[PDB]
């Protein structure tokens, strides 16, 4: 019930100069049980090493009438650590991110809030 | 040139007049170029008299840690539907979203909405 | 109704056709109401036949730590009426501002 | 190396445990340098043992129309030391502020 489909993209040929790896993904907050009529997108980068991390900023847009569109979108920032990109990650809110990074640049997985 | 996109949309939107929430991502790598960055668009599909996809976006570039404070640009794009621009409105979000769109910069957004929440297609910035 | 705003702007902008960087804050408290929140507009002034102030804004409400993840709204406002004057945006809010030689912005904001 | 800041904050915040909404602006010009940009920080003050100011910010650079699409950076800064005082963020930047009884924020900012 708390898990939702995610899909995204990442730079499958990142710079070799110490730069992180650019990526982003989306969750539409509808599953077979619940629907919040909203979607969040996370835009960020993967930073490998001992303390592998995914540092992001996100936009959460809710479906609204035109009259309420001015307040349709929340903005925030999430940092994820692994429990490379493929794997199970957790953020500071305790949300769980299960992800697979295809060789073609695709991000597929699930998110649980 | 053209880059793959993938994303998600609310496949059972509200019926109270609210728009349909959606989002998608482009990694700016194809087989010809790589900008080492990705943009995510978060927004909603609005139907009716003036169909639009209204978005805010975040463009994150790969950077060193010292430069991570400035890795992300923010902006907003409004998309107008050009193929087909004419619609009765039947088909719900899938029909409303599916097709070719252009934003205020003249970029081209070609997307298919289906399979209960999936968005696929191509993006071409101007 | 009306709220105090204060801000800053680049008092010596490039002359290469670039706009003038600026920003201002409204804390949504006046004598009669308090939404326990503040909006900041970050943007640029573009002078011309039809002068414009193009902005992105962040609206942070005071929240508990538990609700801090959803404390901040983001959006964009475009204002129509160099900087000194009365402007209105696409929601019909009224921005009344004075640009000082020091880079200061002072005025009042009234949201539709 | 310092730049003037001005802003606003909620001078009568909720008493429910909520933080204090605030915002401020820096136009990046002083008497020695001008980056032709402005940053606005929007966020809230959280009192207590370890007080903090948690923010999101927008840095808008003056640009020509063609470059306007990339005019604005977005980020988040967390400051540690009431609001009046000397604060530093996670970059090592220094924020020196005075919170006025009228809801004003006045001070100087120095980026790392
Ligand atoms: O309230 C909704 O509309 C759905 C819940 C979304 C939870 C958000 S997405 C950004 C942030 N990061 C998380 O892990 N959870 C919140
Ligand atoms: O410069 C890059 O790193 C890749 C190109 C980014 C183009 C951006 S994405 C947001 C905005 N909307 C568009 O249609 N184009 C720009
Ligand atoms: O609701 C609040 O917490 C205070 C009113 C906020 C109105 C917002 S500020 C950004 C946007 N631009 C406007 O003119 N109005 C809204
Ligand atoms: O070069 C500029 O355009 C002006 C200096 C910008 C420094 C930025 S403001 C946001 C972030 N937080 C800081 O302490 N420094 C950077």
């Amino acid at each position: 019930e708390s898990r939702y489909v995610l899909t995204g993209r990442y730079d499958s040929a990142p710079a070799t100069d110490g730069s992180g790896t650019a990526l982003g993904w989306t969750v539409a907050w509808k599953n077979n049980y619940r629907n919040a009529h909203s979607a969040t997108t996370w835009s960020g980068q993967y930073v490998g090493g001992a303390e592998a991390r995914i540092n992001t900023q996100w936009l959460l847009t809710s479906g609204t009438t035109e009259a309420n569109a001015w307040k349709s979108t929340l903005v925030g920032h999430d940092t994820f650590t692994k429990v490379g990109i493929t794997g199970t990650w957790y953020n500071q809110l305790g949300s769980t991110f299960i992800v697979t990074a295809g060789a073609d640049g695709a991000l597929t997985g699930t998110y649980e809030s």
